């Protein structure tokens, strides 16, 4: 809530362009959110 990186939480993309997610959460494009692989 108010997160970002974690279980179905959207993704906050850095200006370094990496996208924040704790392993092995990946966030995929579509959905914007760090989800299992």
């Amino acid at each position: 809530d108010g997160e970002c990186g974690d279980k179905d939480e959207p993704c906050c993309g850095r200006p370094d362009g990496a996208k924040v997610c704790n392993d092995p959460w990946v966030c995929i494009l579509t959905s914007s959110r760090c989800e299992n692989p």
